[PDB]
């Protein structure tokens, strides 16, 4: 049952399921995947396609004729198993060099260092096919107060990211770039911490419609937001570009747990969300099997991915299609709150004696929203207990 | 020492110094106020102006004629001290009415309700010398998921905003709307919940120029987020309109304490950005008196919040002013966070050998950011101890 | 489906369903419920029983003759269902005199006025058939570090501990006390926030056999800790006297949500606890119906909590029943997790060249735990998708 | 000003100035310190001892030949400088054989291995005079529910710390052992969380006199917690053995930043506690240079650790020294706090009409408690604004 298949569009890091398992007090316990191994085995899974850091698919440092076999062996590998690639992205994180951020690093060199290694990137990613290009700043921002100034930071990364997209503009390519938020780690507060802070820094860029976000599950709920309710302002602004699935247990270090996993009423509502509003895009998992595991539990925890999302998919679809549950939400007013305030108009609204002086308060206060009724029936969906 | 004049531009809302104590588990403490003591007191104390709910300052259901009297004795009180009315707000939280929103309740009599009650207020506001009007939607979300469609709810949130807009503009008033993020409480997810996700949504109203932010200290860190970096980012947008200064530990319900309570070295870092910038605004505290205290206790509260304020705007102005300081900002590069990154141009960089090939990395990483020093300047200036 | 009797031993608080819906920032929005018919309905859903603050019962300030009448309609009420009543508990919060505290309220006064208020409601307690008294010390706790020396206040809360205990003892009565935590709320931090901080304190009572824990899920979740492993330490401890059933979102406010909702995978996890270890006690709900909800809603979300018991309650069976997970569980070395780690005694531990000297440190590190297979199992049997 | 000494008994663990900066999502940013080196350096920086983990002293995996040089060069180190070594502690956690855990490990092997490692290391420490045996379970935990019950894990934890104990009473050792709770992180969440859970521990074992708690700032704050109320509710039980002392921001992952950074109002409070309580213990930084800094800010951050603690016990001393806070200390009752609340026993105090039938409430009830400004001239104090 709940059997993936590429047509489902699912998606996977090479570094989630390729992740050695280093934690800041622990050693690898998992040797390195040959990106091709990975290939292989999440295609045998069902999955649809792959993503990459530059640094993921060629070590950093190779030379042009390694960086080739590396790229011809991944080639190789996408012919042989019909996977994808609709999105890379940039390591701005891990060398020391950016130990004070890439595009917002103090050091003026690091900038146009982190610019020179994203734009060599991109040229990749578009080779590769890829429509999304994502970028996670998680070494920009700071742990002391005086060691960033955060307006200046942000003229740096808005210098960026206009760059970034007059080359896009200049080659002629298609691909569009999703930020992806973070609130901490590995810095003490990153910059653009949440999705609203970064759909608000799209909108100061020179060429706004090239950019939206990669919003990623436990991002969001590492500073204790909703996460479905994120997405739908993404959406409402028409910048869910791409997405990054995957568990968490509240307000704690990035857990990366397989989807499904951590809050599971987040991930039914979420599910419920992006059906509905047909969201066409990938559904990656940006996720760590636990260190815990060996190779078989990699593959396990990776399928445990697609499985949850499809059984999640199935409980939502049957919510809104069942009778009692559209009952429900007629009685708890949701198609009135999808109808406009006030279409009449401002000048018809100030007349309106029944809006102010003939409004019965009491009467609209008696009246209970039936919320319980509604989230009973989705608890019910949701476990298979109707 | 630190004594506040009213050219500090401190200024309190009714609510604060009037709060009776009543809370969730526990009964009032104190007695209410008259607002016109408490503008007495309060300019007693060196604040420059109030601040209000609608039902501050008329209670709810009164008659015309009872209005003209409250209002009539409010303004001679501010007449015989000189306190200013900066900004003033609706009450769409406290009546039962407004369970389940104001101008995102799914009832939609209930959102026209909540406009005409708004407008009646804001010309009232613009009566009494109101530059600002503030919007918390304090019960605009939701407990549970099916409850609330924020796609729908951001729908009819952006048509009331619009209108109000639309309605300041019929009147040619030169009063701006100053949205109040809050992530949760009391309902269990609130729209809008942070700093970013206001700046992102006003970026869609018909007339964004008329709309800012009014970020809460503790609002922002009832979600685990840096509150001066926040405020960058509202001051790069040009959206500072108004803030509320108070204190909070971290994650929990809004507390409220004192400005300078709390996180006391973000209360600094906070005055810091907020005095170099040249914030012009109102330095406006909602706060709580803890209900511990009596009424001496209300008035040794409000007072510290001006005190704390005045103590960190001197040491932050010593701080910057200090010349290793300036010598350790030079050392943490500071200087060059605030230059161009590119102003060569795309080309440039492109053709720029020294920012790829001949990039020295790790001679580049290996250079310290000497944050640490930096940040014990900036401890010793806090504490008094250089 | 799902259908509680009295058997499953479900209670409620008086003070859950007739909760009238005020918070800080809102007025009631449902009519007082008079007792008789909380326990009337209550019934009628399939509960066992319910519990009481004193305040509840009787209003505060109540003379004899009210007092008498007020306990008298309960008991025909009681009578009338075979409803009983298993726990009861003194409100030391509501009242304005218990603004710091009552068993640690700084004026002794207040301390000893707390005391006398606990043992006029222990007599009625016992009166009423109750086996178990809660303590929430909900006051007991500051907002400011000088305010409040925690030595000297523990000192107080065991005094008060003490007392109750000689009292209970020298009555000849049966009934023990669950001390409840929570971390916050309304206090800015509360005196023993945690299960562990409480079971720590009990040992240190003159009479530790009479005193346990009433955890609280959303209390510990306030925390950001595992309920299920709060409540295995109280279980391994032999202290879970009694247990408050609600949901939570994380770390905010205190939610009380009906139970399943909030952290809905922690729910599974501690029905298979609470069930696989035999707790015999009361399943007690210390829950609000949201005040968006009418009456109806009320009862929905009461019948709702003890729906998502039964549900869980079979999904946790089905789980420890499967001979796959039996077969996942000795993958995951459950059983090597229960065996003694020396029972051949130190010496031999000293002597056993295989735990040292001949360990093979690798093999053993490159074994996985096979979690996240047994995870997805877990999964499965709780979606009801295997 | 603020220099410190080896006589205010500062001590550093060998991890702290030498941790290279890896971090989960970066490389080392410094080179791998020389522990002679960290010797001298902290000496001339004015400390008075260090601290090791088995690990940090001698590589793992050395011969007997290397680990006695290791030793001996290290033994050289303090001779030369007159620096001690009051704690010690083993290294549970790095290697990839603990990922399930040391004691608690559902791998029997591995449980006995952890045992032996720890044992080896006990008998160095006290070649090397340590008092203290630290323990933190850092990999004791889980990931999801199945994979750890948590009461066999207890039972574990128990065996493995009682062996300890019967290792040490056999040796006729005078050393004694701190357990050092965490909530979270690496494990999703830990085992004994907070101190309260390792306080309610330590009584179920054999010998509980042998040990006591070592919390660390920045772990009771990942709870949320106020780590002032911990402290104080270790020193009420006779078990603050250790204190680990660093900065931390609120809930998220372990910044391990400087002592002083962070939380400041709870560092001020905290060293407030250990004065006025006489605590005689290391005063020991569990802390990480930012990985941004070279060595300059290595040492810097080290030397803010020990000056930040000076400043804040010459505030906090001025604090409890001044009459005017003497005054209102009295003024909040604190005096009162501190009396029995029934030294005239249980009967007195219910034949007191004075406690019940004779208190009069409201009267009580209306007394402020003065905390505002009690904590106002507190807040004066640390920022030398008196
Ligand atoms: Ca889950
Ligand atoms: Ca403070
Ligand atoms: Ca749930
Ligand atoms: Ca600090
Ligand atoms: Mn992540
Ligand atoms: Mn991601
Ligand atoms: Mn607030
Ligand atoms: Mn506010
Ligand atoms: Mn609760
Ligand atoms: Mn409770
Ligand atoms: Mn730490
Ligand atoms: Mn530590």
């Amino acid at each position: 049952n709940y059997q993936p298949t590429p047509e489902d569009r699912f998606t996977f890091g090479l570094w989630t399921v390729g992740w050695q398992g280093r934690d800041p007090f622990g050693d690898a316990t998992r040797r390195a995947l040959d990106p091709v191994e990975s290939v292989q085995r999440l295609a045998e899974l069902g999955a649809h396609g792959v993503t990459f850091h530059d640094d993921d698919l060629i070590p950093f440092g190779s030379s042009d004729s390694e960086r080739e076999e590396h790229v011809k062996r991944f080639r190789q590998a996408l012919d042989d198993t019909g996977m994808k690639v609709p999105m890379a992205t940039t390591n701005l994180f891990t060398h020391p060099v950016f130990k004070d951020g890439g595009f917002t690093a103090n050091d003026r060199d690091v900038r146009r260092y982190a610019l020179r290694k994203t734009i060599r990137n991109i040229d990749l990613a578009v080779e590769l096919g890829a429509e999304t290009y994502v970028a996670w700043g998680g070494r920009e921002g700071a742990e002391s107060g005086g060691a960033k100034d955060v307006r200046d930071a942000l003229d740096r990364m808005k210098e960026a990211f206009d760059l970034l997209g007059e080359y896009v503009t200049s080659q002629g390519y298609d691909i569009r770039f999703a930020i992806e938020p973070k609130p901490n780690e590995p810095r003490g507060d990153i910059l653009l911490p949440t999705v609203g802070h970064a759909l608000a820094f799209i909108e100061r860029l020179e060429r706004p419609e090239l950019y939206g976000v990669n919003p990623e599950v436990g991002h969001e709920q590492m500073a204790g937001l909703n996460f479905p309710h994120g997405i739908a302002q993404a959406l409402w602004a028409g910048k869910l570009f791409h997405i990054d699935l995957n568990g968490q247990n509240g307000i704690k270090y990035d857990q990366d747990l397989r989807f499904g996993a951590g809050d599971l009423r987040a991930a039914f509502w979420l599910v419920d969300l992006l059906e509905s509003a047909g969201y066409s895009g990938p559904r990656h998992f940006d996720f760590k099997p636990p260190r815990t595991e060996d190779f078989d539990g990699v593959w396990a925890s990776a399928a445990g991915c697609m499985r949850n999302y499809l059984i999640l998919k199935e409980r939502a679809a049957a919510f809104r299609a069942d009778p009692e549950v559209q009952e429900a939400l007629r009685a708890s007013r949701l198609d009135e709150l999808a109808r406009p305030t006030a279409a009449d108009g401002l000048q018809a609204l100030l007349d309106d004696r029944s809006a102010f002086e003939e409004f019965d308060v009491d009467a609209a206060a008696a009246r209970g929203m039936a919320f319980e009724r509604l989230d009973q029936l989705a608890m019910d969906h949701l476990l298979g207990a109707r």
